[PDB]
């Protein structure tokens, strides 16, 4: 699931990107910090297309960045020249090294595509290492992509609610500790309290990355799940604010050998608007 900058740079130089290897910039940033779409248009790895999280989602949903239908995903990805036989590599240019890129890797897999990788180090290290960048448009041939929802890799509201009595799945929240505890507010929202679903364990997503922006080694990732007593041989759902940093637990677990962490896509935003208040706690008392 991880490709290095070195590997990607050699493939770009040898002219290997095209129908068998597609590269995606999956960047997105909060209102008022960076503009992802504009930054893409100006500098990208040669041959890379932009994957727009704002477009490829269920736009009619009241909740944040929910999965599109199979058809909606299929059409979008087909127009970027990705077929079922394509190896897809996704990166984003966040300062941490990786923020939205694990969400897109999971998106391809929850729609049945297994050949997808995240650029280890992100665009931040592509740039740091001086690898080539262009402003010229990537214009790929359309392809046909067949999506099949892979229901094992997704959890819905109802399934997470039933789990509160049955405890059949470990639930791990990837949000920063203060937000999980309820001591820090939820960003980019008005009236949403912070806090966590009763029974979830917290594993802040940023701790899987080194200060340089790279993924920690499998050895270290294993040691991280063991210290929080998250058993990787048992069912495990990852949740966060809107289903995005949760995918970093799926990715980390995938590198330790567990390929089936499911993501609660509605996450805290859906949960707070739909669940009985007794199902979650906050140190801000509510």
């Amino acid at each position: 699931a991880l490709v290095s900058t070195k590997w990607l740079a050699e493939s770009v130089r040898a002219g290997k990107v095209g129908p068998g290897l597609r590269v995606l910039d999956a960047s997105w940033y909060s209102p008022g910090t960076r503009e992802a779409r504009k930054e893409y248009l100006e500098r990208h790895v040669p041959g890379a297309s932009f994957f727009d999280i704002e477009e490829c989602r269920d736009k009619a949903s009241p909740y944040e960045v929910m999965l599109p239908s199979e058809a909606g995903f299929a059409d979008y990805v087909g127009s970027l020249g990705i077929s079922n036989d394509t190896h897809v590599v996704v990166y984003d240019g966040d300062d941490l090294g990786s923020f939205y890129a694990p969400r897109v890797w999971w998106m391809f897999r929850v729609f049945g595509h297994r050949t997808v990788s995240v650029l280890n180090g992100g665009f931040r290290n592509w740039l740091k290492e001086g690898h080539p960048v262009t402003s010229e448009p990537s214009r790929p041939e359309p392809a046909i992509f067949k999506a099949t929802l892979n229901r094992s890799l997704l959890k819905t509201y109802e399934q997470v609610l039933e789990n509160l009595e049955s405890k059949r799945f470990q639930l791990v929240d990837s949000r920063a500790q203060g937000r999980y505890l309820g001591t820090q507010p939820e960003p980019d929202a008005v009236g949403l309290d912070s806090g966590h679903i009763r029974g979830s364990v917290n594993m802040p997503f940023m701790n899987f990355l080194t200060e340089d922006g790279f993924e920690k080694s499998p050895e270290e990732l294993r040691a991280m799940f063991e210290a929080k007593k998250v058993d990787l041989t048992k069912p495990l759902i990852a949740t966060c604010r809107k289903g995005v940093t949760a995918c970093h637990i799926a990715l980390a677990a995938y590198l330790c050998g567990k390929p089936d962490v499911a993501i609660y896509d509605g996450s805290w935003f859906e949960w707070f608007h739909r669940a009985p208040p007794e199902t979650w706690v906050s140190q801000g008392k509510g």
